[PDB]
């Protein structure tokens, strides 16, 4: 625990941990929700890592997230060493300056790379999944949920299946830390890779997302070799560590309520309605902004240079949002989320995402509809910036199951 500043009344010290939350056995949401018990208060001091504010309300999170110029995304990762090395575009960057690089990041994630990719990703979902049908077991996170999206992901960048190992061991060690790397050691890592391969890209430019962002423009003129770097390691990062985590997230979920399966299966059309449903209820993703100044919120003198996490897995989360929050309910009639952020930076990969979800569900439910968690197994989870869970083994039937 790092000493109280001064300035933090004791009264507001909550020492939680987003790398290793207290009820972390009761399930990754269960642990962070804590934040929302009656006693807490909406914003909370943590000594852990380092020391830092923690938003636990939406009403919060939703009002920081607006006021880009009081809560600067310069910064916006826990512990303060990796917020101040955290330099990918356009996340560290704020308006005016972040906007322009959105619309590039869209040329290669965005609606029409999606409805490009639709076939291969429908495509590889079905082989995986047939695939793995007949054997009555796998191990979801390795057999489904990592290569599903990183293959396509791999393929969108043109860059070797064989790389996928090094490449996913440095984007977890930016969001899930195991203790081998800081953040600025596996960003810098990132950005080794990418270097030679942007500058080769630069001179022989191809139909690849690293090519299409490093020979882009942005506001009509030219991206330079540093920003087209620090936009390709942002866009790695979402490709290999978002989707992989979520759906491992979902498909536990299901593997337990084999009702809210049935649903879906009599009910196809209610699949996308599911998605948004799931993404509330298992949302992920805690990262945040720093003080540019001193500035009272919510009654809270917060400092100049403050950091403050702004958990965007909360917001839905919160009883003020959603009655009954914990409970996933596909008929939700309000479902009130900030999974995939809120603001000037809100996710721009969410057309691919949602397309990844829906397929995954639509082509699992549709071969495999009855299955289970392994007998005997406790699924261990792992919290970050980026929230997992460690395995997943599941078995099913094979006589339940059909090929299409
Ligand atoms: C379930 C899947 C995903 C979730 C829950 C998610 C969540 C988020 C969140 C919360 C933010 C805002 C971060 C902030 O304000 O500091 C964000 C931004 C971003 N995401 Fe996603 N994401 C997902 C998938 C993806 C994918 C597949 C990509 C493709 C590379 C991607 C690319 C990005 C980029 C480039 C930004 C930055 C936008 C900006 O800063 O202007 N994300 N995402
Ligand atoms: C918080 C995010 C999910 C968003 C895309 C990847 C990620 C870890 C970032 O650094 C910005
Ligand atoms: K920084």
């Amino acid at each position: 625990l790092a000493p109280l500043p001064p300035h933090v009344p004791e009264h507001l010290v909550f020492d939680f941990d987003m790398y290793n939350p207290s009820n972390l056995s009761a399930g990754v949401q269960e642990a962070w929700a804590v934040l929302q018990e009656s006693n807490v208060p909406d914003l909370v001091w943590t000594r852990c890592n380092g020391g830092h504010w923690i938003a636990t309300r939406g009403q919060l999170i939703r009002e920081a997230y607006e006021d880009y110029r009081h809560f600067s995304s310069e910064c916006p990762f826990i512990p303060r060493e990796a917020g101040e090395a955290y330099d990918f575009i356009p996340t560290s960057m704020d308006p005016p300056e972040q906007r322009q690089f959105r619309a590039l990041a869209n040329q290669v994630v965005g609606m029409p790379v999606v409805d490009k990719l639709e076939n291969r990703i429908q495509e590889l979902a079905c082989s995986l999944i047939e695939s793995l049908r007949p054997q009555g077991q796998c191990n979801f996170t390795e057999d489904y949920a990592e290569p599903f999206p990183i293959r396509i992901f791999m393929l969108l960048a043109g860059l070797p299946e064989e790389d996928i190992p090094h490449l996913k061991y440095l984007t977890d060690q930016m969001t899930r830390p195991d203790g081998s790397m800081t953040f600025a050691e596996a960003k810098e890592a990132l950005y080794d890779y990418l270097i030679p391969i942007i500058e080769q890209r630069r001179q022989k430019p191809g139909t690849d997302a690293i090519s299409i962002v490093a020979n882009g423009q942005v506001n009509g003129r030219p991206i330079t070799s540093d920003e087209a770097k620090r936009m390709c390691g942002l866009l790695l990062v979402g490709g290999l560590d978002t989707v992989v985590n979520f759906l491992s997230f979902s498909m536990e979920f299901l593997a337990k309520s084999p009702e809210h399966r049935q649903e879906l299966i009599q009910r196809p059309e209610r699949i996308p309605a599911a998605c948004e449903e799931l993404l509330r209820r298992f949302s992920l993703v805690a990262d945040g902004r720093i003080l540019t100044s001193d500035y009272e919120f919510h009654g809270v003198q917060l400092k100049k240079g403050d950091q403050i996490l702004l958990p965007q897995m909360l917001s839905g989360l919160d009883e003020r949002e959603n009655a009954c929050p914990m409970h996933v309910d596909f008929s939700r009639q309000k479902v009130s989320h900030t999974t995939f952020g809120h603001g000037s930076h809100l996710x721009l990969g969410q057309h691919l995402a949602r397309l990844q979800i829906i397929v995954t569900l639509k082509e699992w439910l549709t071969r495999i509809p009855d299955f289970s968690i392994a007998p005997g197994a406790q699924i261990q989870h792992k919290s970050g910036i980026v929230s997992g869970v460690q395995a997943l083994p599941l078995v099913w039937d094979p006589a339940t199951t059909k090929a299409v």
